């Protein structure tokens, strides 16, 4: 960090926050998953009343 700053990455918490997550939640979130920009999210939703949206249905197997 430059300036001393938490242990989270500004960078990275921006980014998520312009997907409306409280800085709170991204601050803490990137701090906990080693300023993980990826993880980040992925504790914010897991979290967060939300369903996955992972495109199209492409499956393994036609069944």
């Amino acid at each position: 960090g430059s300036s001393g700053s938490s242990g989270v990455d500004e960078k990275a918490l921006k980014h998520i926050t312009e997907m409306g997550f409280s800085k709170e939640a991204s601050r803490q979130a990137l701090m906990d998953n080693g300023n993980n920009l990826e993880a980040a999210l992925n504790v914010l939703l897991t979290s967060n009343k939300q369903k996955p949206v992972m495109g199209p249905p492409s499956g393994p197997s036609s069944g």
